[PDB]
């Protein structure tokens, strides 16, 4: 009956309101004031009001809203004490190891379920193999992604969050198929009117995230890396065609290549393949019927390479605008494409950070490359993504020796994570 | 030493200034007041000033500008009398037959050279076979297209015209290779600093026009035909992606198909094939080096079908903007794509006209289909273009029985033209 929610951002707050309203757990939340002025403001805001709040924008999302209190807000991970049956990881996947390893032995021994909200491919392996030293029968559950889009409207009230959208479909896998915990989650999803497909394993669920296949090619190319680390003369945009953004036949090829390296790896683990195009058009964002042939979408996996590339290119071109938005009087639709790149920035202690795009893709990609090695699968496209990213970080260090830089600029990170994946795969 | 310039629009006026300044010919120009309030205003404006004028916009085009008089402006074709060595056809190709056949026998017997400025594929055949009844050794010359872009800024002064652009490259073919007339034209081009490639025959030159291959698929599809004949709820645009315009994988396929039907026909006549992509990117409008692979461009003709289609699709997407224009401060480039469709319109006598796009493509396409039959080459894509266009004209007649309609709405036009092409091909 105790739950530990690791994270104090909007994801954590939204999940905590679901637990508060729909579970029997006492909820403790854990931030990190030590390492973060964002966590600190959140702690200060909660201390003052003694309430969090979730608002919604589309009334379709009733179930998710509410004001609530938790049992305890911990300032930092090291402060956690006692026993918790269930740990929810609502942080970034590149912190799961580093975070859990700050928990006490006593805490770590009490845990029966770890729930990964936004895992990468291999996260369940890391977390299972880590937590194995302390429980013998730890249940690990992975979602495909967080359930929607939540944010803070007002930075000075970060305990008030707004859920703007919910996903059409999530996937969930457990290390313990059809467990009590799976069934409760299923029953909860059905109340929140969120479609949830249960799959065979956590790894299966981790591969039904389109950002896996799409973000590395979009962000880890020289156009994007320049725009992130050096900037440009006029704004450029993530989803636009060259020269307005990175998209190009070269990029789409790299995406196909990466997707195929990935599909080799999944064949090794015996996980079904991902029809990328179908996934994008039937699950992410729709296009008009005239844009793509229903057969091409359905049979995408057996079509010739060049055709797969063409269809991917077309999908991206079809969403330069929102083709379902109301066009204005001159026939112009909403500019859906115009998402700027986040640049490296200085936090409030003058430390230079690399934004989540592409920091977290360096992580996802480094994990996939390390799993590729361990299985003897080749990964030459992944390799090149990593090399490019490492080259930009090295260029940044060389170019800005005055400046104080985060440890995201360092090599090589993730040794701990990689060692746990090595171990897990030796056993099986 | 007499030249007859058929046409009184901007093309005719620009060509006449070239003749006035750089030839020894006395120039007579022929309009058609009978059939046209545009011709009439032109005649009235010239009568009043007794000058035409060509201005230029880019000073790169010095050679072409000037004020001038001609020897005689004829109000109508039937009025022409006397002998002319050279006839320049500066009208639309769908009028060449109908126009020449209004000339007198005496006039028709004196003619040694006919020069086709904006011919379609087969125009030289029509004009050669027609004029054969009157001269035995008629020289016919075809250009690929008119030399640039000229227009009337001010409709009330249509004798004042502005040449805005000149083409990078023209092609010219003669029925009499390396004739005196070819060499004079070559020498004239070199003075106007216009690159002119002389080719083996007129038909060769008529096939180096990109509008041949591109306009029928762009305009003779159901999206475009609706927009032209019925209109739409918000403006749509010729060069935009669905739903903003017609461009789509379906369209590009039709373009490939048509281009291939055409390349079969040229193989019959032993004319070299047209590398469509190369032509578009090296001659029409450039793209950035990152957009297309130099090898794909060069080897376009031997690449697989799907790849040819992908590359065509990409070319069109790359020019949604002018990728060489100055982007503004938000990174937005000139909207090069936003060319509206011209709709059916009523002339000043309340007769409904079909605009040149697609009237003239119905002509070009009908000629190609008739040449296909005569050679036993199949043309199923062309056939469908014609069927669609005929269907829209029939729908318009059914839907607007109150309205007075032009003869562009009639079936079947061009019997005269087709009979001359039949004859020409029986002989060779
Ligand atoms: N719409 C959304 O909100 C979506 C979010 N996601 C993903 O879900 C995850 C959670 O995102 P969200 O709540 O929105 O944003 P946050 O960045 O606020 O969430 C991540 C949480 O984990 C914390 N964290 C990071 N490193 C550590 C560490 N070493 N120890 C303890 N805690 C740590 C963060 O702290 P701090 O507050 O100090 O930054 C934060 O509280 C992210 O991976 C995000 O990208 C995915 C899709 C949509
Ligand atoms: N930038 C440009 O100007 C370009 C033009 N072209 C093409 O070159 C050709 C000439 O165009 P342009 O001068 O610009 O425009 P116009 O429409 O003014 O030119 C066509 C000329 O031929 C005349 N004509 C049409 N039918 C007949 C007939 N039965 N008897 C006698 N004359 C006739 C027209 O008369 P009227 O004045 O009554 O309409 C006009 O004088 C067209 O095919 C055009 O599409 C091609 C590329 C670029
Ligand atoms: N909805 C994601 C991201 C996005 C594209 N354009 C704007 N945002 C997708 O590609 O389907
Ligand atoms: N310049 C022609 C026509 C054009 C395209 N976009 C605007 N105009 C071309 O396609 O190359």
């Amino acid at each position: 009956s105790k739950l530990l929610m690791i994270g104090t951002g909007p994801v954590a707050i939204q999940l905590a309101n679901i637990c508060y309203l729909k579970s029997d757990y006492e909820i403790d939340m854990v931030g990190r004031a030590s390492t973060s002025e964002k966590s600190k403001r959140l702690y200060q805001a909660y201390k003052k009001e003694k309430q969090f709040e979730v608002k919604i924008q589309n009334e379709a999302h009733q179930h998710l809203e509410g004001k609530f209190e938790i049992n305890r807000l911990y300032k930092d991970v090291k402060n956690v004490k006692g026993e918790y049956e269930t740990v929810v990881m609502a942080c970034t996947a590149d912190a799961y190891y580093d975070t859990l390893q700050q928990l006490s032995l006593e805490t770590l021994q009490s845990v029966k379920h770890v729930i990964l909200i936004s895992p990468t491919f291999g996260s369940q392996m890391i977390v299972e193999q880590f937590m194995s030293k302390f429980s013998q029968d730890i249940e690990v559950i992975s979602f495909s992604t967080y359930l929607g889009d939540t944010r803070i409207v007002d930075k000075e009230a970060p305990n008030h969050v707004l859920t703007t959208g919910v996903k059409k479909k999530l996937y969930m896998g457990s290390t313990h198929s059809n467990s009590t915990m799976c069934q409760r989650i299923s029953a909860l999803a059905e109340q929140l009117k969120i479609q949830l497909e249960v799959v065979e394993s956590p790894l299966h669920a981790e591969t039904r995230n389109s950002s896996l296949y799409v973000h590395p090619p979009l962000f880890m190319n020289d156009f994007s890396l320049k725009a992130i680390f050096e900037g440009t003369d006029v704004p450029v945009y993530v989803y636009k065609l060259f020269p307005e953004g990175p998209i190009t036949m070269t990029l789409i090829r790299e995406m196909r290549l990466m997707w195929k390296e990935m599909m080799a790896i999944l064949q090794a683990f015996r996980v079904p393949s991902v029809n990328l195009l179908q996934f994008m058009v039937k699950e992410n964002y729709p296009v008009r019927p005239e844009t793509l042939d229903e057969g091409d979408i359905e049979h995408f996996e057996i079509l010739p390479d060049i055709l797969q590339e063409y269809l991917l290119y077309v999908r991206y071109t079809a969403i330069l605008i929102d083709p379902f938005s109301q066009p204005d009087e001159n026939g112009h639709y909403f500019d859906f494409s115009a998402v700027p790149f986040k640049q490296v920035y200085k936090n409030e202690q003058d430390v230079v950070q690399i934004p989540r795009m592409p920091s977290e893709d360096y992580y996802r990609t480094a994990m996939i490359q390390h799993i590729g090695k361990m299985l003897g699968i080749k990964t030459p496209m992944i390799d090149q993504f990593l090399t490019r990213y490492e080259a930009s970080c090295q260029a940044y260090k060389d170019m800005h020796q005055d400046q104080q830089l985060s440890s995201q600029f360092n090599t090589n990170l993730f040794e701990g994570d990689k060692a746990l994946v090595t171990k897990f795969l030796e056993i099986n």
